[PDB]
C-alpha cells in the first residue's frame, strides 16, 4: 500500500482506491494503473519533472528503500494477477529489484523529487507506475 499526497491530491494504484478515492474522484486510467482523489489537507511531497532513470524506491516487504535504474515509461506486458488479466500497461518503467504484491504504493524518487510508485512485479523484477507526466498535479 501507500500513495503520493502532492497539494489536495492523494495518488494511489487504481487496483488499491477505496470507496473514499472513488467518491471523490479526480482522475482514473486503469492502463496506467493509477487514480487520484481531492484532499482536504494539502501534501507534502513534490513531484519530479526531469528524465532521471535513477533513484531510490520503497520496498514495505524489507522495510527498506533500494537505489534502483529504471526503464524510461514505456508499453510493457504485465502478467495476469488478482487485478488484472494479462495486458499491457502504459507509462511503466521496470527495474531490478524485489517486490511483492502488498509493495505496491511504495514511492520511486530521484533528486528532483517523486517519480511515480510501485505498480507491478516478480522474480526479481520491480515496475513504477509514471506520474512525471502528469503536469496537473502541480496546480489548482
Ligand atoms: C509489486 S507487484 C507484484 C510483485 C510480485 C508478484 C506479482 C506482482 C504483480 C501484482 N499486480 C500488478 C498490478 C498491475 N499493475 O497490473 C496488479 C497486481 O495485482
Ligand atoms: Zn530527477
Amino acid at each position: 500500500s501507500g500513495a503520493i499526497y502532492v497539494g489536495n491530491y492523494r495518488v494511489v494504484n487504481r487496483h488499491l482506491a477505496t470507496h473514499n478515492d472513488w467518491a471523490n474522484l479526480v482522475w482514473e486510467d486503469s492502463s496506467r494503473d493509477l487514480l487520484v482523489s481531492s484532499t482536504t489537507a494539502q501534501g507534502c511531497d513534490t513531484i519530479a519533472r526531469c528524465d532521471c532513470q535513477t533513484g531510490v524506491y520503497y520496498c514495505s516487504s524489507r522495510r527498506k528503500h533500494y537505489p534502483v535504474s529504471f526503464s524510461k515509461p514505456s508499453l510493457i506486458f504485465v502478467e495476469a494477477s488478482e487485478y488484472y488479466p494479462a495486458r499491457y500497461q502504459s507509462h511503466l518503467m521496470l527495474a531490478v529489484g524485489h517486490s511483492e504484491p502488498g509493495d505496491c504504493g511504495g514511492i520511486l524518487r530521484c533528486q528532483h523529487g517523486v517519480v511515480g510508485i510501485v505498480s507491478t512485479g516478480g522474480n526479481g523484477l520491480v515496475g513504477f507506475a509514471d506520474v512525471r507526466d502528469l503536469l496537473w498535479l502541480d496546480e489548482e
